[PDB]
This record gives structure tokens, sequence and C-alpha cells, in this order.
């Protein structure tokens, strides 16, 4: 499965924004059948965002249970001869979907699109009841996990293990489309250099030709088969490979963008077309003030607009995929992405209070065989829809899991295994978290370059800078010796409210977060093996309540509404100074 | 204005195309028109997403503050099974002035820069293939724009643009663009028009031009039971017994006009609602009752969007509404997004609906800095002028004409009429107004110093608004002097004119966080009993029949000392959170009877 791109393929575009919305607090759907007819007393919502804030209600924002979307729609008249499919590209946590009191569609999985053909329950012309119920409950078996409590009452609450908040609803893309009915599924593409070739796999109902055009597309060479090779003599080039399916008696055409995309890793260097890099950026999120994580193209403008003032090369889709328009972005502006998916809070000793959580990480009680099982789904699905992306650099398994418990190793070693059996040709990262050091984590041994999350100077050198570097660099140095992989420092930043200045360098202050950042920026530029910095959070977010966050985790370089903090002069005067891709040498 | 209708979804559709990312380019230098920029793919461009402004999505101060040309450019693949269907492609909004190509024919053109405006470009495009659109910006105000400005250019020869508005001169493509089909049989325009007696049945007569073919209609029911039937262009009257449309519901038939052609058939429904406004004396009856105004004047305004039209913040405003007990609200200083107007109607949303003329007047900016020194005159305020404001209330009208939530129209916001000539250019658009729709009133909102002793034009109007500050701009931060004067001058203006009045602004800038013991002036505590004492006086003036605080939220306006940021008047901050008034005004909204004037 890959994304919708219209020619002489159709769609109508169904983010019409407003549908009728009705919680189900009593449960009463499933088995009043609610799909059956329109929704009793319901609200409007908009379907390009999270349900959460949209109400500024607090009884709808902490809800857990089940939700229920209806929206009627009128389908093209020229579609009668068509097969009429329906694509949600992204239902967070889990969704089932109803055309019309028949059951079309299916899915677990908060970031990925699924899709299904209902030209049989459909006939162009008129207008049928879309019916979508959407669960955002989070068990052991789930991508990322969770526990479900219900109180003394029957009152659910949902108990998860990561820093974001869980919001949930439809966050993307609805959409109709058709298709010529012959070609169906998938395409992928591989592509070499040379210190130039590539390959082609179609999956449709007949003769396949191919076509390489380039940006001014005239054909540059041309091939038909399934299989075979052609070879051709800050921001990327990106050939267009025009596939072609030839057979029935109906053509179909669909445009795939392909870069010249190389890479593996080499001793102690990420290396891009043979060349060597130094990843600068973020860690980022998919989180706006009033949207929850919906999708939204001013944002989207907007924020690589930042990222572009101030330097950033590259990012990193913390902790779920994100959008596919941003790594469409990310293609066309010669973006590097590290792709991650959503297996984030297989932790249970970070978490940091005064409050009964399951005593054995590895077990039944907890991530199990099912929990290995849907997380292989789950990486199964992020590969599947992202493979043919040039900017997705490198996939990582998962993000900050507790790897001291007996029966870690024995877990992830058959995912990094499998993951390398979906695709050899980017490299494998698990990003690790700070506890687990480099005399002690378990599953660095399996990955291609290993990524680190830590915050000496913050969690744990309680604002005391100048032990923290030597902390800092000591692991560091550590860690390379330890595996000689380059370092890509993944997540390091600390929570600053912007308005707070201080003279004295206080944690929480925005001289804070400018002294700190510039003493780990030291540090990094004294190790070989770091080839990349991308800070903890280009924006603040929302995460759930407690008494470690005030309204939000505060380590974004921006605000929440995208004004900048002082360190962002800092950033930009760094990562501006340094030529591109090239790591600023040791003064 | 010319025949217009909101593409509605029947057995003959629309395809979206606010595919949001298109093609934009800044025009320096106007080299466009000259190289014809609409013939080839726009040379050095970046992405932009449509509906939005163009100012705020690049965090760029000099595209912020541009003045001049821009393009947008978007291609298109049109659907094939559209072929024998008539094609017609509409931007409900480009802000300012705005001309487009289908690759390289021209098709409209445009200066009202919050109205639709569509044409029919059948003959243009051919099923099945793509073409490319190509739009040309213009974010330039003259003295015959509506709102006026004043372009001004340096020795340099670079513009920028002056203008007498607060809120900032956001522009481009605010709004939907839309390709839509239908059957080559015409419903080009709709009216309808409702009337009650003592709530127990009456009618509603009808026009409808409809370009090609008979004409049969059917009202039907929330149920979609047929309730009555006409027959004929013109006429249609049918009488029900109906349940009819209330501030606190809003009860919705719908007219389904059918156009039968000898071979095509063309279906369209407009949702109406069964209402009778009018003013007697001081009172304005809604149903022969009278009604209590709660509410805000608004913006269209959001933190990176500008003006541009956004679901989600049409949802959580309505929330944020709704929790705190409006019931009304007025289109500030220029037309809305028909979306908002549609909500209204379905939820029972009042709206005094206005056009976007502001900034006739030049006495309102203050500081330390050349502006004609006559407003009504040939180089200012002029005929072609009251031509272009007459027009931009024809198209103002035709567009929202048969909404239940528009209960009145605002000609204009805070004119002088001190200097003469104010009379001689409102009283011809006055009249013009209400013979273009006399079914609801004609207001024009009454600035400050035009007080009731003063002012010129307000004998013209229907419903009496004002915009006081008593305590912020003047008296500054005396509560016992301003309500005095502001009680003096409420029972005045209730002397010279016996009309209802509605307070349609009265606020006062307010940092969120800057809290005072002192009750002093910008802090939350100074909001808050500021609003309080303006609460008592208008509970105290019998003929007050409305209140709307200015702005639910914080908005952008142009740099100034007198702007920290932005107009800080706001309940709401631009991010949508409660200041300590937001309670204050929550305590008072839900506390009095849905729609019934607090008996003191
Ligand atoms: C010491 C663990 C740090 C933690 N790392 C994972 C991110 O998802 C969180 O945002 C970050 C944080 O605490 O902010
Ligand atoms: C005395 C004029 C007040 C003025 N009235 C018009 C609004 O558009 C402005 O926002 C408001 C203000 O200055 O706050």
């Amino acid at each position: 499965m890959l994304r919708p791109v219209e020619t002489p393929t159709r769609e109508i575009k169904k983010l019409d924004g407003l549908w009728a919305f009705s919680l189900d607090r009593e449960n009463c759907g499933i088995d009043q059948r609610w799909w059956e007819s329109a929704l009793q007393e319901s609200r409007a919502i908009a379907v390009p965002g999270s349900f959460n804030d949209q109400f500024a209600d607090a009884d709808i924002r902490n809800y857990a249970g089940n939700v229920w979307y209806q929206r009627e729609v009128f389908i093209p008249k020229g579609w009668a001869g068509q097969r009429i499919v329906l694509r949600f590209d992204a239902v967070t946590h889990y969704g089932k979907v109803w055309v019309n009191n028949q059951e079309v569609m299916e899915h677990q999985g908060g970031y990925t699109p699924f899709e299904a053909d209902v030209t049989p329950y459909v006939i162009a012309g008129k207008s049928v009841r879309i019916t979508v119920c959407v669960n955002n409950e989070l068990n052991w078996q789930t991508i990322p996990p969770g526990m479900v409590i219900t109180d003394e009452n029957g009152k659910k609450k949902q108990s998860y293990f990561h820093d974001f908040f869980n919001y949930a609803g439809i966050h993307r893309s609805v959409m109709l489309y058709t298709t010529p009915n012959t070609w169906v599924d998938d395409i992928t593409v591989v592509t070499h250099v040379a210190q130039a070739s590539v390959d082609w796999q179609v999956v449709a109902n007949g003769d396949v030709s191919v076509e390489l055009r380039d940006a001014d597309q005239q054909v540059v060479a041309t091939g038909q088969g399934t299989s075979g090779t052609l070879q051709v003599v800050g921001e990327g080039y990106l050939y267009e490979l025009c596939v072609t399916a030839k057979s029935q008696t109906e053509c179909d055409i669909y445009p795939l963008r392909v870069g010249i995309r190389s890479v593996a890793v080499k001793g102690e260097q990420f290396l891009i077309n043979h060349k060597p890099f130094y990843f600068t950026g973020f860690g980022r999120h998919e989180d706006a003030d009033l949207r929850g994580k919906g999708f939204d193209n001013v944002l989207m403008v907007h924020d690589h607009a930042l990222m572009d003032w101030i330097g950033a090369n590259s990012y990193r889709t913390s902790h779920y995929p994100y959008a596919e328009e941003m790594l469409d972005w990310a293609d066309e502006h010669g973006i590097v992405v590290i792709d991650e998916t959503a297996a984030v809070g297989f932790n249970l000793s970070l978490g940091i209070g005064f409050e009964n959580k399951p005593k054995e990480l590895y077990s039944e009680e907890a991530v199990n065989g099912e929990t290995q099982q849907a997380h292989l789904q789950a990486i199964k699905e992020l590969i599947a829809r992202d493979k043919n992306h040039p900017s997705v650099v490198m996939w990582s398994i998962a993000n900050e899991p507790d790897t001291r418990p007996q029966g870690a190793r024995e877990y992830f070693a058959p995912l990094a295994e499998a993951t390398r059996k979906l695709d050899p040709t980017r490299p494998i990262t698990c990003v690790n978290v700070m506890f687990c050091d480099a005399h002690t984590d378990t599953i660095s041994d399996l990955f291609d370059v290993l990524c680190l999350n830590r915050y000496y100077g913050w969690y744990v050198q309680s604002g005391d800078l100048e032990t923290a570097e030597k902390v800092l660099e000591k692991e560091l140095l550590a860690w390379q010796e330890k595996l000689h992989q380059p370092i890509i420092i993944t997540e390091y930043g600390v929570d600053t409210l912007a308005g707070l200045h201080s003279m004295y360098t206080d944690m929480w202050s925005e001289e804070y977060q400018c002294a700190w950042l510039d003493m780990y920026h030291r540090v990094f530029d004294r190790v070989s093996a770091v080839v990349g910095e991308q800070v903890w959070n280009f924006a603040d977010f929302a995460t759930s309540q407690g008494i470690l966050r005030v309204g939000g985790n505060k380590k974004g370089i921006f605000t929440r509404d995208r004004k900048p903090k002082s360190a962002a002069f800092l950033l930009q005067k760094r990562w501006t100074g340094m030529n591109f891709g090239e790591k600023p040498q040791q003064g």
C-alpha cells in the first residue's frame, strides 16, 4: 500500500471537516448498532484533528472508551464504472468503520493508513452514511502500551508510560479513492550509488511498463517488466519514474518520485552518497494548540520555515509515524528523517512521583509474545508505506526501552533481525534511555548506529553544568569504544518557560537553556563518534498532568504557538555557522 | 448583487480545491503581468497553504509587511464523468484583489476581499486532463477600496500600506477554492422571506431566478416530510403551522427547489428558518418578543493562518461562546466565512452582519507624526468610494440574504460623522441598503467621539450601535467618572432617537497574567471591574437591548506604541485561553434568563 496520487486515478477528499460526533460513555454503540441510524444527540467535529481539545471540555478531553463519527457522502457520478475504495490516512489507536449498515473496515494502529474496496457497497451518484468507531485505549498488546484501570465505580481511566498526551480521534486525511480496474497494490524501488543504479517491482493485474523521467520529465530511461536495473549519468534532486500498467482494456498510470538514495554505515561515519554527515535538527512532535495531533498545512509550512531559518537539516519523527505529507516535503526539500514507530513506553523505570504497576517488565503480565507480534506489525506497516521515500534515512525500532530486566534481548533480537529482513537499504537504530548507560545496556549490539537521549545536568546532575560536562564526556568515550559506532544524540534539552530570566543561570531560565545546550555542544565538538545532534523538541507540547510538567513539556526551543526562546538564536548561530553536513571541529 | 448561492451537495457536485499546497511567489517589481507569469510554471516558488494568509506562514517580516502582487498556482485534473455539465470555479474569498488564469484564459476578476466570486468556465476546460490555475492577489488599499487606505511609496519605490483600522491587513486566499459541477439547467439564485403573526402559522414568500427551466418547490421538515409545495419562478408562497426559528434552538426547514428542463433536472436544498425580526420603539423583536443580545465583536484571526478559515477553530470558538453564555455576535469589520453563518443558522446564533467599511475616519489614530484634511472630499472618500461601498453592501446582502441567523445589516463601523458630507455620503447608502433587503434592520456602528450631541447620520438607521470606552481612552483608570459619563450619554442617545441601543464594543486591554491590587489599567482585575460597572449602567437604561464586549480573543494589529503585540482587549488570549474576566461574563450571561434583559 502507498499514498494515492491523482492522474487518471481519482479521489474526493473527505476531510470535509464537520462530521457528526458523539461519545459512547455507557458502551451502547455496537449493541444498538449505531451505524444503522443517524447519531442520536451529536455535535459537530472537525476531521483533520484530535477530538480531545476541540470542545474546551475536560470530560471529553480525559475521556476513555468508544467515540463515534458519522458523515454522509454523495459518490461522484463518473465512477459508476470503477472500484470505489475508502482510505483513512490515520485513525489514532483503533478504528472500525461501517458504510451504510455494512461493516467494511477495522484497524489497530494510530499512525498508519488503512483502506478497503467498497465498490460492491456503493453506487455512484447517491449518498451513503459513513460511521466510524474510534477507540483510544492502551493495553500491553498495543503500540504504544498502557494499562486501563477501572475504579470502584466502573469508570475507566487510562494509564500509559510515555511523555506526550494520549490524543486520539481522526487525526489525518479521510479519502475516497478510485483507480482503474486492473492495478491495485504496491510498488517498490531501490537505489544505488558508485562512489547510479535502480530496481523495480510492481504488483497489479497485468503487464507493466516503467519509464524514469527527470525533473523536466523527459524520459531518461525505460524498461518494462516487474524487475531489472536502469542507470543514470541543501535540498535534493528527485527524479520521477512513471510506472504504467498495460492490461485488460484499461491502462493505469502511477507516478512515483524517486531520489538517488544510497546509504549504509561505515565504521564511525554516517555516510551519505559516500559522504560523512552531521545530523542537525530536532526531535519533533505532532502537537498544536487546538487540533491536538491533527495535521494542518499551515503548521507544516511554518515549522519548516522555522527549521529552515534555524539551520536544521534533519529531524526525527519522535515516537510515532508522522503525516506522510511531511516526508513528501522532506523529499522535495532534502530533509534527512529518522523514521520511528509508535513503540514508546516499554519502560517502567521512568515514571517519577509519590504513587501498582507490573513488577517484571518482560513477562506474560506485560510485554509478552502478543506484544512482540503487534510490535512487528507496527514496524511492518511503517516500512510498508514509507519504503520508497528518499527522505527516510534510517528506521528506529523503539524509543527509550528498559533493557535492564531479564528477557529484553530475547524480545528485541527477532525484531531487529526481522526489520533488517524488511528493508536492508537503510540502517537500523533503537534510541537509548539515560539509565541504560554504556556499562548496562543489553541490546545496543544489534543496531547499526546507536542513538542516545541524555539529560545530564537536568534529571540527574541537579543543575550543575560543571560536573554534567565531565559525566557526559566519559560516557561518550565509553559508548564509542564499547561499540565503535556513530553516535547520534537524538534527545538533549531542558524545560525552560519562555520569560523566566535569571542572573544566576538557574534551571528553568532561558539563560540555563542556552548555557546547557552549548556546553553539550562543546563536548560534541571533542568526540570522534558523535555524527548527529537533534535537540529535545522544537516546540513545547502537551503531556498528561503531573507535578513534573507545567502545562506540558516545556523543553521546546519554541513555545507551543511557535515563538522563539533565546536558545533559538543560539542554535541558529551554530547550525548555520558550520558548513552543510560537516561537523564543527574542536577549537 | 450578482446571483450566487452556496455550493451545496445534491445529485450534482463539487470537488474541493483547497489542497493547501500551492506554488507561491511574490512579485517585487511587477514583472508578473509583463512576462504574463500566468503562461508558464511559476519561477522560483515556495509552498503555501490555501486557505491561509500569506503573511505569517514563513516567519519572515519582509513577506509579512509586503505590499504589492503575489502569485499562487496549482494544477488540477478535472474529473471526466463531468462531460456535458457546467463547470464553475469559485473562490470564496481572495482578500482585496484577485484575478485568475485557467492556464492562459482569464476568467474572473474581483475587488471584494471577503465575498465569493465565480464564473462559468465550462468552455475553457474539457474533462479528463489537468489545467494550471494561476492567481494574482493584490493587497493594496486606496480610497476607493472597502476598507480604504493609502499606499505610500518611499524614495526608493518600496510600497508600504497605511490604513485606518485597528486589525492587521492580512491578505491571500483566506477561504475555500473550489471547482463545482451543475447540470446545464441553472438554479442561479433563490430568495426566501418569512412572515409570522402570533406563532401559530404563516408563510414564506419566495422568488427565484432559475435561468433554465420550470421550477417546483417543496418545503420539507427536519424529518424531511413534505409540509408544503409550490409551483412557479416566483410567488411560491405556502402557509405552515410551523416550529419557528428561535435563538436557543434554530429550527431549519429545507426549501428543496427543483428546476425541470426538458431533458435535465437540477435540485437545490436551501435551509430556511421561519423567523421574523423587527424593531418597535426601543425593543428589538424576534418572533414578536423582545430580545437581549449577549456576546462579542469577533475577528477572523489566529496564530499562524492569519484570517484563513479553519474548521477546528470554528468548532472550538463556538464551544467557548456557548459555554460563556453568548447568544449573539457581530462579524466585526468584514463579512465572515459563510461556514460561520451556516453554523449560527443550525445552532440558533444571532448575527449582526457587517461589511468591510472600516477606517472611514481620520480622527482615531493618535501619535507624534500626512493624512488628508477633508474626509469626505474628491481626494479621499469620494463618489467612486460611495459606489464601491454600495457594491460591498450589494455582495454581502446577495450572499447572506436567506440566513436566519443574520438579524441586521451594518453598513460601516465607526465612521467620522462630524465633517459635512458625512450625511451626504451615508444617506443614499442607507436608502439603497433598505431597498436591497427590507426584511432586516439597518445599523451603522457609532464611534465614541461622535457623541449624542455631535453625530450626524444616526437618524438614518433602525438600531443604534455604540462603541464606548469611557474609563479607557478617556477618564483613563477612573471608574467613578466613567460610570457617570456613560450613563448620561446612554440616556442622551435614548432621548435623542428612541431606538434600541446595542453596545457593540466595550472592553479594555488586559495582559493575561498582569494582576494588581490597585485595580489599575491593563490588569485582569481592571477588566473585571470595568466590564462590571458597564453592566450596572446597561442594567439601569431602558433602551439598551444588547451587549457585545469588544473582542472574544486578542488579535494582531499594525505596529504601534498603543498595541502591545496586538490588541489585548480579548476575553481570551489569541490561543483561546480565558482571562479572569471570562468567568465574570460566564456568570452574567448564563445567570440571566435566555434572551431577556437583566431586571437590575
Ligand atoms: C529522561 C527521559 C527523558 C524523556 N525522553 C523521552 C521523551 O519522550 C521525553 O519527552 C523526554 C522528557 O522527559 O522530556
Ligand atoms: C475608540 C475606537 C476603539 C476601536 N473601535 C473599533 C475597533 O475595531 C478597535 O479594535 C477599537 C479599539 O481601538 O480597541
